[PDB]
């Protein structure tokens, strides 16, 4: 207890609607960006996970991709067909299968990056006011706090991984390494 | 411009991962709560929209339900089959079809409410630390600001609608009106 | 431990400068507003404390006025001279002396209120951007959290007291009850 | 307009009380830390400003010290008497007088640093809960936003100056360079 029941219902509905809105917008923009290259959302997500972690287990891919293991194997295979990634020999347990990007896939990823225009995506524009007032893009700490308690600190290490990987691996003259 | 390209990529990835995590958790908890009653997530969402707005157009239902019109008609029909809601006579345009809850549906909704246990749902527990430190549940303003610029102030009026409807229509001794 | 020493120094300096800036600005604006009526900052603060709490002990006045007891007695006396407030008979302990506003003082307070122009005060203008982005004036929760741990929940009840007193006791056509 | 008058009064009182509380606590802790060395708050503030800016004008000192010019000259002189700082030859305009720390003063500053214990100061402890929940000390952005609109971006550059100076100039084994 030490909270009202009402309060709980209000908060629940509030976040469920907010989170549905946000996921749906990001989903739509993202799908726009990547549909030229015939990639599902999951597939691009998987490709990035491989870039950032220097290859991964399916169980890694499903953890950081917030998908089920099944989907991670299925879409991983679909990508193998497209020559984007490679598979390890052991298929004992789908979970332990190890994935690693082919070179063609890495070029796909870099290309998609040069195709990137922020000003086309909704959520970016929705956040620009806040960037202007604060001088920096919104941190949305409360959200991160929540997802940490939900998903775990090792989960949460992907944010640090990707920050460092973007900063170090690439540089910009018009947008790419 | 007046921001870095890098910055944009960091922010994009950050929010896309955060928002996927949040939507997936709420999705899983919600599905747990409502699966006894053989209801899709969309279907429950539609039923609430009808309760709050005293019936609605399909186009209303899709706006506030963040779904496509097609889905809103399809799942609305599935609910009509279940005797939960009623349909208007005009089917000229799916969009203008007017939906209104049957009594059986309203009982379903109230029942689901008495079935509600917050302590079972992840995101609730993830937010309790913040509730303790602040003395109130997290407001997540930055998120709301964003969704407002994205979706519109009339969209955003559902939060006020539902706050007032919960407060006024119901009272709690163990949880329900 | 479980923090860096450096971190501690950074945070300390940061807040000490921020808090000096804020106090000095509010001090200057406030002094501008009240200098017509020949009132020190403390004296006006004391008068409000009496209005809100329906009279008070000196020890109350010093708690909520964040001043020393000595100052609270001295400036309280200066106000008695001005016919603004009245004193209880017991002077056994300065702390237990009970203060209550004269009518003249209450008129002074209401007058000062009609003299109030927000647009003249700095800190108000500094906060208007945030009010525009958020649709509401900044909550500055982190600050309140801090002051709560510092000063105590009974201290913190003055915010609720004054919110309710402003809302209920007064109404606005051009600014006053 | 486009806000209520009431709202303005609420916000004003709220921040004025919060800011008085915070300044008074920091004032008391700070005075505790520095009273061994017979230093006013202003005097220590002035000494730090000189360290960070490699000497300064009085007008600089008053800007960043949020004091009047008069006080900045007076307390600067008192420090010259103590052999802490040195003066430029020109006294044409007090404002343009240039101050620079003597070596004795720098040792005083470093000493005070080794005397530093965070766990003694109130505001530090008031913020530790937030540090624990967030994993980092509170940013209090809203406050900084406000002070920026109030005081100016060049004013605000002292935060960056001191961050970099602390990080680079010193290192810690038990607390000092």
């Amino acid at each position: 207890q030490h909270y009202s029941i009402k309060e709980a219902m209000l908060f629940s509905q509030r976040i469920a609607q907010l989170s549905k809105a946000l996921w749906k917008s990001i989903e739509k923009d993202w799908q726009r960006w990547i549909k030229p290259f015939d990639l599902n959302i999951n597939e691009h997500h998987i490709l990035w996970i491989a870039y950032h972690f220097k290859g991964a287990s399916i169980s890694e891919i499903a953890k950081f991709g917030v998908m089920h293991v099944s989907t991670a194997f299925n879409f991983s295979k679909k990508l193998e067909e497209k020559g984007l990634l490679s598979f390890s020999k052991k298929q004992d347990d789908k979970r332990n299968t190890y994935i690693e990007l082919t070179e063609k896939g890495e070029e796909v990823l870099m290309k998609l990056m040069e195709t990137y225009d922020p000003t086309k995506n909704a959520v970016f524009n929705g956040a620009l006011p806040l960037r202007e007032l604060y001088g920096k893009f919104p941190e949305i700490l409360e959200m991160m706090c929540i997802v940490r308690n939900i998903y775990g600190d090792d989960f949460m290490e992907i944010f640090e991984r990707a920050f460092e990987n973007i900063k170090e691996d690439f540089i910009e003259q018009d947008g790419k390494l």
